[PDB]
């Protein structure tokens, strides 16, 4: 039955809150696993209007850096704003400087935003507070201190990069990102050599992807990566850079393309032309790939549609009391976590039928006389309204690999409210919820000595705004069933955050 | 979690019988419900060579047309070929004479009359049909062969589907192929005072459009609600341009799936341009009106090569490994619930119209106003299909309803029957190794308060090596656990669809 949240707490998420001087020490209730060591570092928006001046989107609210440090069963908590172009300029002008996804600011030229509110990453030794332009922002994961600002412009040919690079275990990292005839670049960043150079400083595209429409690239939040593949998927969703403007206002749904999926070969560094062909929806996260007897299994979490779904993540409509949220999502994309499979092995004999011949699937690729393989997905995941998102896997052991456990956050028309484990081969789920309680992301972190997928706890950081309450708290589950381990409570608000990672020490 | 069939016990779906003179004493196991009374009829092929002469097809072999009587807990079971002229003619010359879907005969256009598919009432009489423009009246009690009708004397057809749907006063409407190239909704009148055939005053209601001027999709089954109907017009043509039915089949690569709907009251079409992906369709599972949308439930196989050709009787027959090698490339089995709005505002132009709060079906309107639909997906198994769907008919076919019964194929072969809730996605199985049922049809209890209150009836063969041959199953329709079987001595070949005759 529909869960509903009449008290309106989500609208927390969206609150101006302060950073600390120095860490707080959380109350904990039950048992946090002395296993557990290290910081889960996670970006959101902390500042939501600069004086009297309002950022209008839930993407333009200033890069938050928050810590939670895990020793011997206690939890701090600490929270610094990054010192971006973005704020500095904000602080030091008292008014909106940069121009954000969806806030314009009122010559050097374009001053990109840098606002790095989306995500966090390791490159070499180093972490990057990260949006998806061309500015990324080394920070410090100890102290959360702002150390230089980055230009990947200055070291490889992309106009901006994802908030969602792959990391190999040996530390190389792997980004796409829009380039110049338009294109998609794959760029790879090296694990830190003996030399000890800054790995960013030997940056290189290693394959391009060609792009649907010779003047608008399509957005692309995310990508696939195996051992031996690049998956890119193309999505109706286009930039018109034919076009007082912020980023938003440059967006437009292409009605007749659909979806275009798009592989090449990770070690011969080739684009493969297979024409993959399916029908409209938007893509933001994979959840993830692998080989499976010469078949790629792409998870994704779609929206079923053309229409940008960002339309619908305006701060005004997601601060509504809960009966106008609802309207506003009534005829927004549904949310769908599908399975495709994408043959690689095209034999012109097998003309008319479908290509997908492994026995654990319903998905369906079928070859036309034009070449096109056109996909239908296995459905794993389908609630109205209801989004399975965030995904988050073992990334460190089945990133890339043959899988079976996901964990999201569950999206209660557009609403974080409850948190999510699927079984992706039986499509059993396990959930996680609290009236009046408004989780993040859930980060895994295995146990150590775990020779299981799912032998470990999710981390999410919990937002619960009661009037006989603890205004937010960090939340502990059995990564098995979702059961509750542990909570370690904070007494101040934490705003809504996207991203992050566990940092073990 | 894959049933395997070593034994290929499934081959005795495909195998001939002989009929019966009179009905036989059934042996009961369980407790047959003592409120059930009346006749399960099925239609099959039950003759599936003349002499040295083969059939190639599953839907070529001579009508068998089957009845187990229900009275006071016992049963009997009865079998009569029809006597078609494709039947007649071939006890006569003995030799292949009629045309069948996959088996051209050797020495104008005879059409085929074999009506080894469904049976249904019209007025006070009762018709086993194929998918042509001849059916055949049968006697219900003697299981005697009547009449042949050509429904070509009476309307502008070239031919009518197995699937008529019948209102509760007896009013049958039904659909197919015509010119100016078409589909034709006919309706058979209930019968009236004046006692006369209502086949004679049968007429035809609404034309829907053909995608292709010269090549009208094939069409196995459509939606019926109080106040519309609906057609799915599939990727599966008939191309007019020794040659036998399934010869003139080809895919449409490029077209998809254009869905149609007809204000079935007023009598017109409606000219809202529907369409998602390509998927064969044979059967509708229920239609109904939500709020100015119609939910259509249909038992899909995704992509658009023709499902047909994966059913010759060389291919049914082989050993298990075979059969599930030969269906490796076949199109995979769904059940879509697809979602048509009826109400297209312009202003919503780019958005999904489908603001329904139980549902994730979509249906986005584009700016040359075509409606893009995709599915919610109510069951999907790995070559594990949802088929022969059956609900509680009499009262919720074309209503909001909960729950389908079906078949339960594997890699085509028939090993399962299967509960559907379609509000939760939870299912129910009933399956014994080596145990091949037939479709389940719904029999609601008399004093039923509920939706399913009532058994599903199923026709399932069992050849193992110290086993009865055949029997006639009845599961709980609440649980699908098992209430009853009546044994037979004798082999049951493979049945398609029927009705349960209340007396
Ligand atoms: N988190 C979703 C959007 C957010 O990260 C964001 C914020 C500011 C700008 C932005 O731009 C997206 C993209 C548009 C195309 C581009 F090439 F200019 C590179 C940047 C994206
Ligand atoms: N249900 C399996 C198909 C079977 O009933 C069958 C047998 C023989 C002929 C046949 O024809 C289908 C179709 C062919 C074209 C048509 F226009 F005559 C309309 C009917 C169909
Ligand atoms: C935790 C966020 C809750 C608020 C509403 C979220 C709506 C999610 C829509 C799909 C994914 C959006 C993009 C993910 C965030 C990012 O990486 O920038
Ligand atoms: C009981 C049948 C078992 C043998 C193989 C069945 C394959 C069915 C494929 C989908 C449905 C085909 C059309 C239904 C039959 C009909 O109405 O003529
Ligand atoms: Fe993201
Ligand atoms: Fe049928």
């Amino acid at each position: 039955s529909q869960v509903e949240h009449p008290a309106g707490g989500y609208k927390k998420l969206f609150e101006t809150v302060e950073e600390l001087s120095s860490p707080l020490t959380a109350h904990v209730t039950g048992r946090i696993p002395l296993w557990l060591t290290g910081s889960l570092l996670r970006c959101g928006p902390g500042l939501f209007e600069v004086g009297s001046e309002p950022f209008y989107h839930l993407f333009d609210g200033q890069a938050l850096l928050h810590k939670f440090d895990f020793k011997e069963g206690h939890v701090t908590y600490h929270r610094r704003f990054i010192r971006t172009d973005a704020y500095v300029r904000a602080m030091t002008e008292k008014r909106i400087v940069i121009t954000e996804f969806g806030t314009c600011a009122f010559f050097r030229g374009v001053e990109v935003t840098d606002n790095a509110l989306v995500n966090i990453y390791p490159v070499g030794e180093d972490y990057y507070a990260c949006t998806e332009t061309n500015f990324i922002t080394k920070v410090n994961p100890e102290t959360l201190e702002t150390i230089k600002q980055v230009d990947l412009c200055n070291y490889v040919s992309v106009n901006g990069a994802t908030a969602h690079p792959h990391i190999e275990n040996d530390g190389t990292v792997y980004n796409i990102g829009n380039c110049f005839s338009i294109a998609y670049n794959i760029v790879k960043i090296p694990p830190l050599q003996a030399d000890k150079e800054d790995p960013i400083s030997k940056s290189e595209i290693v394959v391009q992807f060609p792009c649907s429409d010779r003047f608008k690239p399509s957005y692309v939040h995310s990508f696939g990566l195996t051992p031996n593949y690049i998956v890119f998927v193309e999505t109706p969703v286009k930039i018109n850079l034919f076009k007082g403007a912020n980023y938003m206002d440059c967006f437009e749904s292409n009605e007749t393309m659909g979806v275009w999926l798009h592989i090449a070969d990770k070690k011969r560094k080739k684009y493969i032309n297979n024409k993959y062909r399916t029908s409209p929806f938007n893509l933001f996260h994979h959840i993830n790939t692998y080989e499976d007897h010469e078949f790629l299994i792409v998870d994704l979490c779609c929206w079923k549609g053309f229409e940008f779904v960002y339309n619908y993540l305006y701060l005004a409509n997601l601060r509504e009391n809960w009966e106008e949220v609802k309207k506003n999502a009534r005829k927004a994309p549904q949310p769908e976590v599908r399975r495709y499979v994408l043959p690689l092995n095209i034999d012109k004999a097998d003309t008319g039928k479908n290509l997908v011949t492994l026995p654990n699937t319903t998905a369906t690729a079928i070859l036309c006389s034009d070449e096109t393989i056109w996909l239908e997905p296995e459905v794993l995941f389908s609630g109205p309204r209801q989004a399975f998102e965030f995904p988050q896997i073992n990334y460190q052991k089945y990133g890339g690999k043959p899988y079976t456990y996901a964990y999201g956050l569950g999206l209660n028309h557009f609403v974080p409210d409850r948190l999510c484990k699927l079984n992706v081969k039986t499509k059993e789920t396990w959930v996680w919820q609290e009236p009046d309680s408004y989780p993040s992301e859930p980060i895994f972190v295995s146990h150590p000595d775990a020779l299981e997928e799912d032998d470990g706890v999710v981390l999410s950081v919990v937002v619960s705004p009661g009037a006989g309450q603890k205004p937010a708290y960090l939340l502990i589950l059995n990564a098995k069933d979702l059961s509750e381990v542990a909570r370690a409570e904070v007494e101040i608000n934490i705003p809504v955050t996207f991203h992050g990672l566990f940092k073990k020490s």
